[PDB]
């Protein structure tokens, strides 16, 4: 007896492929890699229950590589792999509403993504790929399963493995539209003189030395190619938001003087991280947990200001 199903195959959960499958041999052998809702039935053979679903498989026509760079923007082989093994892990993830923002309740070293996931919510970005944009307004729903999966595809990053905030908004922010961002900066030397820089998109909005924005406006220090060290301020910022990141460090957050933060305990191979967003009080948000102080002192390595357009007085 010849037994078929019909299946639909996908590479983005939205253009249906249709198919008539041989129940007599594995979806591997008729569609190559083959993934229902992130669990991989490559080596599994149709189920009666399997009939009108939908799987993903890879882009192996031209009508697939057009959809999936479409809906992804990336052209990596082995992405939608990635994607589909971290979202057969995310979709077992709790993700609860704690001070009205999505989180995840720690798992699987987790912690740096619900620290990015609730510093998103809090601000202005706009994604390019569909794929972020659909998943990103589910996240806000609650529903961030897809969301996480694939900042995990898109950092290289699977279940489990550490991860930086720092690098993991840069990524993001790459797949970001920060084109109407810019920054000018001004780094003074005694022996070289002056010297300005205009940055754009992402190098507009993210900074790596100092935690404060406002020694930031008021200069920081740095090495200078004769042996000196010059001084760097900032001339112009035109942003919604700016990101200031350091290596762990003792740092006082006051209530007001920012949006939210990221705290860092441990060392280079291993440590947790946290969540502080200035509202009504400082909250501390540790996946599920939550905790509030009127002052706050941790091991700061990312602070978020609100912004909108800022020059300088500096003469
Ligand atoms: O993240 C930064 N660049 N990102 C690059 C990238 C490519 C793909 C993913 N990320 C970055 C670079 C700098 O030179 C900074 O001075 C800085 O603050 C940030
Ligand atoms: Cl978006
Ligand atoms: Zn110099």
């Amino acid at each position: 007896e010849v037994r078929t199903i019909k299946v639909f195959t996908t590479v983005d959960n939205i253009n249906l492929h249709t198919q008539v499958v041989d129940m007599s041999m594995t979806y591997g052998q008729q569609f190559g890699p083959t993934y229902l809702d992130g669990a991989d039935v490559t080596k599994i053979k149709p189920h009666n229950s399997h009939e009108g679903k939908t799987f993903y498989v890879l882009p192996n026509d031209d009508t697939l590589r057009v959809e999936a760079f479409e809906y992804y923007h990336t052209t990596d082989p082995s992405f939608l792999g990635r994607y589909m093994s971290a979202l057969n892990h995310t979709k077992k993830w709790k993700y609860p509403q704690v001070n009205g923002l999505t989180s995840i309740k720690w798992a699987d070293n987790n912690c740096y993504l619900a620290t990015a996931l609730l510093t998103l919510q809090q601000i202005e970005l706009k994604f390019n790929p569909p794929a972020l944009q659909d998943a990103y307004y589910r996240a806000r729903a609650g529903e961030a399963a897809n969301f996480c999966a694939l900042i995990l595809a898109y950092c290289n990053k699977t279940v489990g493995e550490l991860g930086d905030v720092r690098e993991t908004m840069s990524y993001l922010f790459q797949h970001a539209n920060l084109d109407s961002c810019k920054r000018v900066l001004n780094v003074v030397c005694k022996t070289c003189g002056q010297q300005q820089t205009t940055l754009k998109g992402v190098e507009a909005v993210m900074y790596m030395g100092t935690l404060s924005y406002e020694q930031f406006k008021k200069g920081v220090q740095i090495p200078c190619t004769c042996g000196k060290q010059a001084t760097k301020y900032l001339v112009q910022q035109e942003s919604p938001f700016v990101m200031m990141s350091a290596p762990p460090a003792q740092y006082e957050l006051k209530h007001g003087t920012f949006t939210c933060a990221s705290e860092y305990t441990g060392n280079y191979q291993c440590g947790h991280y946290k969540h502080i967003t200035s509202k009504e009080t400082l909250y501390c948000i540790d996946g599920a947990l939550l905790t509030k102080s009127s002052e706050y002192k941790g091991p700061i390595t990312d602070v978020f200001y609100k912004e909108n357009s800022y020059t300088t007085t500096i003469k």
